C-alpha cells in the first residue's frame, strides 16, 4: 500500500514560467495560489498529491 504516508506534510515547490509546461490560468478573476498556474507539470504535481 503506497498511499498517503506523506499525508500531513506540507511542502513549498518552485518553478519557471516555461510556456508548455506551465501557464498562467486563462481567467479573467484574480486566482490564488496553485489555481494560478496550469500546464503538464501541474497535472504531475496534482497527480503526485
Ligand atoms: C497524520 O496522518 C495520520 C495517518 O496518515 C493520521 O492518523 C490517524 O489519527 C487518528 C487520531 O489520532 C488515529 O486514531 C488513527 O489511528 C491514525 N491513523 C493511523 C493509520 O494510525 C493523523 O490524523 C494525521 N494528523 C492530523 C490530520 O493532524
Amino acid at each position: 500500500n503506497i498511499t498517503d504516508s506523506l499525508s500531513n506534510r506540507s511542502l513549498i515547490v518552485t518553478t519557471i514560467l516555461e510556456e508548455p509546461y506551465v501557464l498562467f490560468k486563462k481567467s479573467d478573476k484574480p486566482l490564488y495560489g496553485n489555481d494560478r498556474f496550469e500546464g503538464y507539470c501541474i497535472d504531475l504535481l496534482r497527480e503526485l498529491s
